[PDB]
DNA sequence: TATAACTTCGTATAATGTATGCTATACGAAGTTAT
DNA sequence: TATAACTTCGTATAGCATACATTATACGAAGTTAT
DNA sequence: TATAACTTCGTATAATGTATGCTATACGAAGTTAT
DNA sequence: TATAACTTCGTATAGCATACATTATACGAAGTTAT
């Protein structure tokens, strides 16, 4: 009783230990069950696992997505396990109804979906439209496309980069020194290459956006209305913004979305990251090259940007064919 | 003893986490625990430790696979985990029965086995066989084999095939949509495409059948005694049937089986996908591009399919053969 | 007390769970150690940690090798454990003495040996010597020699072959099913491929020895001073014996061995394996691909039988002198 | 108490179990914990994790390095463990504390260096201005620093080497019995050659030193004020002293540090492993033959050498620049 | 008959594996339906 | 407050190298069986 | 001034990492010894 | 004791596919600030 109040105590005081996006998703979660648990004169903390079921059966029904049934479940573990209580994951009916969510819903056809693939193609005719541009804006934003398909680095890792992690190999190419992350939090770090191609419109952008200013500025910033940039080393450009550049270059080239509402029907923060990583598997980079290229530990992630290339080869049908 | 009888019932109520062939093995393994539980004199549930390694001891000596006895083990560990018992591999003596039986029966020779190869050759054999043939079965027939062979879908994949999942992709070659992904990070569906001679043996079968009447209608039905095939869109041909006409094959060209006892005598179910995988090996084709064949993420069942090709003889042959 | 008897009985009940190999060392180590407990008035069960230090540093002061002392401390631990009893290795006084004698006899020079490489030069140089030969015996030395530096299969491994795992490619080189061992015990199993020339020195040694006679007979068997060979289905030809051949080529080829008393002066029992695994690296193959061919799982072990491949390569005096 | 007391004096019993770096550190972390402590008001053993928690807080304010902060936590939870007690890391409030800290240093923008590379270029530049010299001490560096590069042994390794370790390979070469394995299962010694040129270094050092007067001697030695070489076979150079001749030889060259606190401004004793790395990778010599040469048995190190040549700028690079 | 060629054995020392559980195919055989 | 040239020290931080529980090989010596 | 170009935010859904501990180098600085 | 051609069943065994605990992206909407 006082054991748990301490515990969450604990875990409040030492906030910093987790993401910030942990939190906000913790709190989502908690706002979402405690309503539930209201509008059914429930007591949402400590959850008792029969609630807890008919409400992941509840978001089912809202027709939500099986990895959005399964955060709600592990944010609702989280919060008992680290409270020092018993995860509602731990009894039966919990257990067998996330099962069987699954199953249900992944029998009717549902499947985790990525983002639209921004690949080589895509890169050579956006930059052959906007190399001609002398737009701040336009600029920027090619230089950052560039980054993103050549480094296959996140959103928020292109968001991270300051004008001093960038050095130079003694052939010219350009080369950033990333620290951590999602995960990789290290000691040492790692270095990602620019092809002097990539090398020249980074160039280009740092020279007419002045961030080169301070070695502590972040090398990409905000362009207001008048093309002036906003260079700043305590701020950085938001990750939204990011993901603006991505959709914006789309509509460029194809016009305006649809109206279905859907998801990924245009470039999205991952877009460069999934079509760089199956650019290469069609190039025949061996697994080892494609994993170091984006940071991959595992050859299973990889498989699944590649999860989405399996398409007829053509292999047997022309076995047979001869 | 209520606390147990709540989690049979949770158990019951989302019966739906598992399939329909998980439920018929694990009543399978409680009726023979059962059963030699009451002719020996031994309470069933809960099973006692030094009961259940008598009762492995006893399958041991029936003659089973180490594949087959843990599977027992297995059930009958989840039985108890689910109802809040404790597991009978928790006790030292069953650890150490599954350890000996499971060492016991590697040393006297054990060793899985895997469906007799159906390749090119058997393919070739069979069309110049049956391929004037005017019979309805065996229009049929010649046209699942060719699926079968070109496509390296299984059995319950082809069973499934509809009508309006057949399309065209070029030279009026034959496209099937189908789906041979059950988890949710994975791709939605692939489309197999049919050389130029297996889309003109589909197209006499659905011409002799008429089971394009109706997009609905499954490509596969019945074919009655009298030649007359029976199309439906509600119900599709067991995969019991499927194998049948694999083993029925086998019979045209070999005759009766070896009355051994033995598995995989004649050709089964996976006989077309093994054979599939050595002729692609035979000719050289690309790993991925045989992962891709037979919808593997890894290789270590394909490997096990062309184990014996001299193109997988290793480096030691290479180096001793100069 | 009575907890313990039972436990003691349980592993005795199932002797079958473990290999005879290691209930050989326990008795040997438990022979050992009772004899100093004796020697000391001391109770040599269950074992107190103090005496158990003593002990181990008895045995490093008698001159024995690291790591036959951590086989001491690892029988005793066993013991115990099995037991339901305490490690000795539980307590400071064993951990710290163990890391104590690893530590100041590895300072002071000791490095765990291995087998005397019988390379691909030595191989050539016997079968050129024996090729010629008659005598059942020379035909099926040479015919072993083959199968061991071909496969880089243990001892153990080979004389457990039986006439029928024996298979055939279809361009005539022969395959030696095998299933399992130290480890590998499992389902499926292996194939072992050999090269045109040593299946060729396999076919001439079933030919003269009869073993075909009977699918069951083991490969190998004894061969008496008449000449004659006695194939057997219940019996296999003693690794020792197989040691023996090993031994027997070696001062065949240089002569009587030392009078040092060290061991590897000539060939043994792992001369081939570890002969086989360092000709492949220094041939380019890749680890993977080496790894296969002897078994090994991790890419450590391979590592360490090239773990005495370290020698100046001349890389830095090529750079330095150009 | 008295159990801890016991533990205690097994650590000191067995003291030879650990080596006298290790002891030194534990010593400098329970001054500073202690002193801490002390300073607080708390008491130091056993440690509360409360008081662990905000001496590790403590430890982020005074600007420590992650990796630093987790020795002394380690070594405080070696202490713990070994003598009974209960280990801080142990604590809900110390792990949290570690997570924030490592977190928040991560983000801050904290990475690991390493020494400042030696390469040809320098070794060169330096032999040029030296090489005339006939000052003892001046012929004594260069000898050393050749070694170094030549043979990537670190400096411990090169402090202990003896006259009689030095012997004749080809071509008036030399040839150095080094040892650089402190493991049981490890290659006993290997054999350093060096360049011709390299050679003539040492010989030029050996004559003007008079080391070889007694096998026994050590390789290289003191040279006092009055350039006069003091031979000896009980004592070795200290590291530290190793370390000065490459601090020195950049001093030479550029002149006083930078006086910014910083670490790795000058060369130290892995400058010239750092930097024959990167010459190998640069005239691309194979991986394999680049850790024979450094003493790898994997490459995590050597690829933190090499990072930013533009031969190691990965696969995107290649593709993007066609 | 002595004796090659093992086998058995006991102490000494090097090498090696480190998971399961759910679901689909195998196949003889009983059950069903329209020729 | 001689000074070059080290050594010894204390504390920070980079570079490695793993443990545990079996299972299997190394080899001399003594026993075994068809010749 | 309206307005481009963000930023902040809250719900929805995809992606990812899964270790430590022992020992050696770094380097300013105090200590020692023979020029 | 019609029979071809299946379907349904029961039990053996081969073929896959993982969980947990975070952390980070997707995108519409509403607020913010130099122009």
């Amino acid at each position: 009783s006082d054991e748990v109040r301490k515990n969450l105590m604990d875990m409040f005081r030492d906030r910093q230990a987790f993401s910030e996006h942990t939190w906000k998703m913790l709190l989502s979660v908690c706002r979402s069950w405690a309503a539930w648990c209201k509008l059914n004169n429930r007591k949402w903390f400590p959850a008792e696992p029969e609630d807890v079921r008919d409400y992941l059966l509840y978001l089912q029904a809202r027709g939500l997505a099986v990895k959005t049934i399964q955060q709600h479940l592990g944010q609702l573990n989280m919060l008992h396990r680290r409270s020092g209580l018993p995860r509602p994951s731990d009894s039966n009916a919990v257990s067998l109804v996330m099962r069987r969510i699954r199953k249900e819903n992944v029998d009717a056809g549902e499947r985790a979906k990525q983002a639209l693939a921004f690949e080589r193609t895509d890169f050579d005719q956006v930059r052959s439209l906007m190399e001609n541009s002398d737009r701040c804006q336009d600029i920027r934003n090619l230089a950052f496309l560039g980054i993103a398909y050549n480094t296959l680095l996140k959103i928020a890792e292109i968001a991270r980069i300051r004008v001093k992690d960038i050095s130079r190999t003694d052939g010219g190419r350009m080369l950033i020194h990333i620290g951590r992350t999602k995960t990789l939090v290290s000691t040492a770090g790692v270095e990602k290459a620019l092809s002097l191609g990539v090398t020249k419109l980074v160039e280009r952008w740092i020279s007419v956006s002045g961030v080169a200013d301070d070695p502590n500025n972040y090398l990409f910033c905000r362009v207001r209305k008048n093309g002036v940039a906003a260079p700043s080393a305590t701020s950085q450009l938001s990750t939204r913004a990011l993901e603006g550049i991505f959709e914006a270059t789309h509509r460029l080239i194809y016009g305006a979305k649809d109206d279905s509402g859907q998801r990924y029907l245009a470039w999205s923060g991952h877009s460069a990251r999934v079509g760089a990583a199956r650019d290469m598997a069609r190039a025949g980079v061996s697994i080892p090259e494609i994993m170091q290229a984006g940071g991959w530990t595992n050859v299973n992630i990889v498989m699944n940007y590649i999860r989405n290339l399996d398409s007829e080869t053509g292999a047997m049908v022309r076995l047979l064919e001869d």
